[PDB]
């Protein structure tokens, strides 16, 4: 990485119901071929890596989902900081998760 | 005796104290040890399960209480509800194979 | 009064692809509470109190859940104890009203 | 504008620094977008466009990137909604809930 930054994505397609999670399986997988630390929870999925990298991802990740529907709504946000390193653990530390 | 499980999650954002906004934050989760929820906090944000007006509650209550010692505050509260499964963490973590 | 200005998005799982038709449903139930309503294109913006902007927001979510089996909503708020916000003076603010 | 995957997209860009107003840092991010070959539609709570995917990515990394410079942290989120059924248009969105 280069310019690091902590993130969380969310993927959904309309039109298929409520049962989804066949195709968030396949977003969460795509995540996992970059070189990026990957954390689901039941929410989403928190990615830390790479900027760049992970706009590829969150870029590839809704187009893969899109590519089995008709529509998809996909959200991305990015924490990054200056003062500190942009780490999954140094935000949990932080707020005393660990 | 009324249970509406949800699940959700929550991120409250101090505005105007520059980046160091954790120790706001922290005081913002400990609110929710005070419901009956499942509380599971991650790097972006802190997802709850258990009764829809109890998590508008906490969610009221967790803002709330960071704007007590800020100026400004954001917060986002998201829910996920369906009513042909139950609503739970387990649930959806199973169902993609995160459990 | 604890006046706050908010966006609330609804996405309805349904099987059709008119999702907008329940959506609408939802903004309808926004107007049946004292709050200025501001519908854009990916939300919308609402001003009032904090109470009724969460009341609004279960209501609007239950009626859509009425018509589809999954219904995932967010709501946004921004409050500000510094300066009275409304949506007129955060637009005049940035030069955007 | 011109593309090959238009999409309808929400942004904010939220500046933590000090004092409770960031309306200068917000109006520099909703400047940089308007330099992109992009529709902008500016609201109370966010910035809505309407454009080619990549050109929304582009300029939400750079209206994210231009605020950071000035401040020490950045929470900036970009939502999208892209369809192939129909065009992903603000004005077809608009009409399509009754506000126009």
């Amino acid at each position: 990485f280069m310019r690091k930054v902590v993130a969380e994505v969310s993927i959904i397609p309309l039109g298929k119901g409520a049962s989804v999670s066949k195709y968030v399986k396949k977003a969460i997988e795509v995540f996992k071929k970059y070189d990026l630390k990957v954390e689901t929870n039941a929410m989403g999925t928190v990615l830390e890596g790479d900027l760049d990298e992970i706009l590829k991802a969150f870029k590839e990740a809704h187009s893969t989902v899109l590519n089995d529907v008709d529509r998809v709504v996909s959200s991305l946000k990015i924490d990054e900081r200056k003062d500190k390193e942009n780490t999954i653990e140094r935000k949990l530390k932080a707020i005393g998760e660990l």
